[PDB]
Order: C-alpha cells, then sequence, then structure tokens
C-alpha cells in the first residue's frame, strides 16, 4: 500500500475534507502506465481541487494533482518501460482524473512525456504546469516579435508561480521585466530573479475611464486577468502582445476594444492542460536550456502530502510565493 | 479651380456643417504628390469625419475622405510621376489631413501605393479601407492556421463594407462563411457574395453568463465589437482567432478571459491605418486575385460628392449596404 491525499465530499453537507490516505494498487482508476511518483507541485488550479472544488472536480473521492514526476513502474504501452523517468503535466489529471499527490499514479501513456534533459524530477516539479505555462506564454510573446530592447515587458502575480519563473525566463532571456506583486516584500527576491522594475498591483489593478493609456509595455505574461488586464491592455505598446494565463484577479475582462483597433495589440489565450506532446517536448527543451537552474532552486518551497490542504488553502489567498516542490515519499 | 467636399464648425455652439465647395490648388495643404483623384468611397469613419467628427478631427475647415484612387498630377517625390495611377488609404488622411472628398489631393509620397495591375481605380475605392482591413484580417487569421475544412469562419455586421469584402473573400478561398446581419432582407445580397449560412444578430449580440459555449468558429473577422464579440469569443473552437475589426456595436468589450485561457482563443487586432508599404503591397496584392472582381461589383453603390453628407449620416446608423464608390468627377 501507500499514501495520497484523498478529497472527500458529504453531499448532505457539502463539505469537502482533503486527508492522506493509505490506499492499494487496486484503488487506481486503471491505467497503461504506473508511475512511482517521486514529486509533485501545488498550482494555483490545485488549490481549487484540493478544497472547494471549483467546479473541476466531477468525482469523489478524488486524488487531485495537475503535475507529477516519477519513475515507470509498469507499462502496457511500448513508449515507456520500468525505470523510465517521465513528467505528467495536465490533461485534466488532478481534475477529471486521480493525480499527482500520491505515491503511485495510472496514466494514459498519450499524457506523459519524457523527463527532459537538463531536469531532474524535483526541478520539473519545480517548473510545474505553473513554469511550463510561462514558457508557453514567452514562446507565444516571441511568435508575435517580441525581442529584447524595446521596452518592459510585464510580469502580473510575480511573486507567484507563473509570476515567478516567467521573470527569470524572460530576465535570462536578455529583457527588462517589469514584475508586479501585491506583495511589496517579495521586492527583493523578484530581483534576484532578474526582474528590473518592481510595479505596485494597486498601481494597474483598476480599470480607467479611458480606453487608451501611454504605449509602455512590449508584451505581458499575466497570470492575474481581471481588471488588471482590462487596464495593462491600454498601457501596450503598438503592436505589442499580452499571454493570457491566469485569472488570479478574475475572470471577467472589462475591456473595450479599443487598443485592438488602434494599437494592432494582440491578446493570446494560453492553454497548458491540452498542448500536444510535439509542443509540450518543444517547451520542456526550452525550459532547460532558459531557465536558469540556480534561479529555479530561489524559487522551491518544500512541502509533504500533509501540507497539502494548507498549502492549497494559501495558494488561492494569493499568499504563496514562488514554486512548491511536493515531496510525496518524504520519510 | 475643383470641387470638394468642406466641414466647417462653429466652435461655439460645436456643431458642422457640410457641403461643396470650389478650391483652388493653393487652399489645399502643402504636398510632395498632388493626386487628381478619380474616386473615393465611404467607411464608417468617414461618416464620422463627414459628421460629428467623433474626436478624429483637428482643424476646421476640413476636407474629409480617409481613401482615395487617382493619377499623379504633380510630384516631387522620384517614386510617382505624373500619369501614375496610385492609391491612398489610411496614414491619417481625412482625419488629421485634407483627404479623398476632393477632385485633387495633396500626399505625401510615402503614403500612396501602386495601383495594382488587377484593379482599376474605380475598384481600388470599392474595396477602399474596409475591404483593405478585411483582407489584412483574413491575412491575420491565416497566420495564425486558418486553413479551409476546419469549420466555419464567422463575419459579423456582414451586410456593411467589411463585411460585404470579407464575405466574398472567405468564399472564394474555400471557407464556409456564417455572416451575421441585422438586416434580414440582405440576405440574398449575403448568399450572392458566397456566405453559406446567414446568422441574426439578435441571436449572438448579447452577453450570457456561461464563459464558455460549445465550440463553433474556425475563426472571425469582426466588424461589430462590443457584447457581440464578447459573446463569439465564448463560441471560439480551441486555438482559433478573432481579427478584431471594428466596434460598431460598441467600443466596450464586456468579457471573460475563459475562452482565452481555456481554449487558447486569440483576439487578434488589425490597424490598417499606419500599415508599412511593404505589407500594404501584399495586401493590395491579395485583393486583386481573393477577392472576385464580380463579387466585389455586386457590393457597389455609386454616389457623387454631393450626396456625402447623407450617406455619413447613414453609415453611422448602419444603413449603407455593401460599398460606396464616390465618383468625385461625375457631371
Ligand atoms: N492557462 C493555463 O494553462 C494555466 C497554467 C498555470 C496557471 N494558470 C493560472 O495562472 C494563475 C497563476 O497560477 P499560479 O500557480 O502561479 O498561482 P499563484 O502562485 O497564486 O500566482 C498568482 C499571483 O497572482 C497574484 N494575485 C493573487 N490574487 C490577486 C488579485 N486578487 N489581484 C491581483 N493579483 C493577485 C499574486 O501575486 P503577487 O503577490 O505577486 O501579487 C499571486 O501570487 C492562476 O490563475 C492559474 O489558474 C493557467
Ligand atoms: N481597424 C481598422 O483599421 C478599420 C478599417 C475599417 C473599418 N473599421 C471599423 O469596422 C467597422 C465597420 O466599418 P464599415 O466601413 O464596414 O461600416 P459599415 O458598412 O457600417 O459596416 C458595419 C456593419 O455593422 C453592423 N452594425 C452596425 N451597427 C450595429 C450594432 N449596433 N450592432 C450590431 N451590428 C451593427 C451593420 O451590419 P448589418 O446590417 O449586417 O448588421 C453594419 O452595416 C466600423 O466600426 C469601422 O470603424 C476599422
Amino acid at each position: 500500500m501507500f499514501n495520497a491525499l484523498v478529497v472527500d465530499k458529504d453531499e448532505e453537507s457539502g463539505k469537502t475534507q482533503a486527508a492522506v490516505k493509505q490506499l492499494s494498487l487496486t484503488d487506481l482508476p486503471v491505467g497503461e502506465v504506473t508511475v512511482a511518483v517521486e514529486y509533485s507541485t501545488v498550482n494555483y488550479k490545485d488549490g481549487l481541487c484540493i478544497g472547494p472544488g471549483g467546479g473541476l472536480v466531477r468525482k469523489y473521492p478524488h486524488v487531485p494533482g495537475i503535475d507529477f514526476a516519477g519513475t515507470v513502474e509498469n507499462s502496457s504501452d511500448e513508449r515507456y518501460k520500468p525505470g523510465d523517468k517521465v513528467v505528467l503535466t495536465g490533461w485534466r489529471v488532478g481534475e477529471a482524473h486521480w493525480g499527482g499527490y500520491s505515491q503511485k499514479a495510472n496514466v494514459r501513456a498519450d499524457w506523459l512525456v519524457p523527463l527532459p534533459e537538463g531536469l531532474d524530477t524535483r526541478q520539473a516539479m519545480a517548473v510545474g504546469t505553473a513554469g511550463f505555462t510561462a514558457m508557453l506564454a514567452v514562446m507565444a510573446l516571441e511568435d508575435h516579435g517580441l525581442t529584447p530592447g524595446h521596452g518592459p515587458v510585464l510580469v502580473t502575480g510575480a511573486a507567484g508561480g507563473v509570476g515567478s519563473v516567467a521573470t527569470a525566463i524572460l530576465a535570462h532571456l536578455g529583457y527588462e521585466v517589469a514584475a508586479v506583486t501585491g506583495r511589496p516584500e517579495t521586492a527583493d527576491y523578484l530581483t534576484s530573479l532578474g526582474a528590473t522594475q518592481i510595479v505596485a498591483r494597486d498601481e494597474i489593478n483598476e480599470t480607467v475611464k479611458r480606453p487608451l493609456e501611454s504605449e509602455i509595455w512590449a508584451g505581458c505574461v499575466d497570470a492575474v486577468g481581471g481588471a488588471m488586464l482590462a487596464r495593462v491592455l491600454g498601457q501596450m505598446k503598438y503592436g505589442a502582445s499580452v499571454a493570457a494565463v491566469g485569472l488570479a484577479g478574475g475572470a471577467g475582462l472589462p475591456a473595450t476594444v479599443i487598443p485592438f483597433l488602434l494599437r494592432g495589440v494582440n491578446l493570446l489565450g494560453i492553454d497548458s492542460v491540452m498542448q500536444p506532446y510535439a509542443n509540450r517536448l518543444r517547451a520542456w527543451e526550452r525550459i532547460a536550456r532558459d531557465l536558469p537552474m540556480d534561479k529555479l532552486e530561489a524559487m522551491i518551497r518544500p512541502a509533504t502530502l500533509s501540507d497539502l490542504p494548507g498549502l492549497g488553502a494559501d495558494i488561492l489567498k494569493g499568499q504563496v510565493q514562488g514554486r512548491v516542490v511536493v515531496d510525496v515519499n518524504a520519510h
């Protein structure tokens, strides 16, 4: 038997409760590949799935965890064999299927990628869906012409996961990064990741009447969404793009079309969950080359399975800095 | 001397009036190239500049007309000589500079393009800024992977200028075009342009509470904006893009970020006004080959300078079908 975080739901009271429980291999959903999980992480979406559900969890009891990395234990698919090091992010794992908050997980072979060279399984989860998506966002901006030397690139919710990794990647690629944070005490941390400007949240997180403000930003990786995204759109330089990643400041987008029509601004939707295998490989290879591992290390907050209920609540309140690494085998 | 539409403003009352007046060459702003205008057209923006101003006209009296096509009369720039056929769209002509509603116009040589071999000056204005921007929008969709055979392409405000040209181009390129109109009597016209489905405006011009509806549209050329655009975003297929062109339905964008985040949808801002010379040439050559001239002909509504005050008022009310061609030399 082995340990896993299991969320139960009482339909009478609606109450969800997460707790570490002991499971057997026959408790997992049937799957092509059984992975001995070494690490997982805590993404914003994991906080939803650990706690209230956010409408993302269709079946209880539920083992959350949209990410894991580990070593293949058994496989009926010729792409993977015992001993292979593999990485899972997304594919609705941790939402519609039991996930990485477990010492063992069963998955479709289509859902895995090989552990990218340059990362161990710990670092792969230090990156996580959050860091993987920051890379996708940077790639989207590059695809639309972003190059260094043309003004600051805005990173919103910068003290969090997506924001920390995007800051580190963009700084390493030679960009001037303006980091937006509601936690001013993280400035030194953000500067150590490579940020060149620190922007207070309350300077940019409300809409204004004017549909256009001055052109400031050469591009943006947005983990916040909401009214902040609406405001940022009116501050983009001509032809610049926003990579839309997050909704931590709200799902509503109270925008105007004026920045798009008058300045050729783009709003580029970034979905990590259903990325094709080939682009997953591409983004992970970019991560191994362009995310300095010493910068990644500075983001890591260690945790165990027993820490997940509290960390899930913390991340939804915006109180997790950097990137949690869950050692599902600790002790 | 020569005829032109002149708009005057009473700066006390703020009211404007437009009428045909007789001007001399020295009434025009100084310019590098004097063009004997043959045709202009009526764009939505021209309706603003003919009438209330829309905040776009810095100086009165004003000769409006953001577009013209005609024959060079004199030039101090080696790029153009007397007899050359030339096309002007945008570059703030008709807004910050006297424009095409005149038998003669002075312009910077930077602002012109040579008339494509496949268009005459009448056809170039039947296309106009509206049709030129429709082509830019199609090009943006193709640059983001739009190809035929992957679902209908939505064209909003289809009975108008942008919409009519987008419908005809997309249909000729092999797409199934869904044409959104608030004028149901234009259905047969839209079908004659190549539309395969007719969508009533009131079916799609309100927001809904659900942030995602079913995936339907392979792409969209949007002349309407407003709540219609917000609704359309939740109906785009995974990875599909909206080319944002217009705001005829309102400048506000009461959207959510959910289609961007969960479906990788893109909102791509199209600006015709300041397109670089090289891209203008490519768009015009695309127009010459991808817009059937008999389809364009079915869009044309002939006009003279004296018709412009009424047509400017009409287009702002959504009451112009197709593409006005103004013969500034009519007898
Ligand atoms: N589209 C995808 O595939 C994809 C992949 C990963 C994440 N996402 C989304 O991206 C967002 C970030 O994920 P994450 O794991 O990095 O979570 P996170 O660590 O909590 O990052 C979010 C940051 O946003 C800021 N923030 C929180 N609440 C805010 C508010 N009300 N107003 C303004 N800023 C606020 C906080 O940073 P500061 O303290 O620095 O202000 C917070 O740390 C989430 O919404 C998540 O769902 C989507
Ligand atoms: N970004 C650029 O560079 C650029 C270039 C050209 C045009 N634009 C803009 O694109 C839009 C269209 O220009 P246009 O010259 O083609 O004008 P247009 O001929 O009047 O076309 C607009 C069409 O939109 C529909 N419409 C009007 N009011 C509406 C409303 N309240 N709700 C829903 N639909 C409405 C009408 O079509 P139906 O009768 O079929 O419903 C109308 O004919 C304008 O907003 C214009 O400013 C921008």
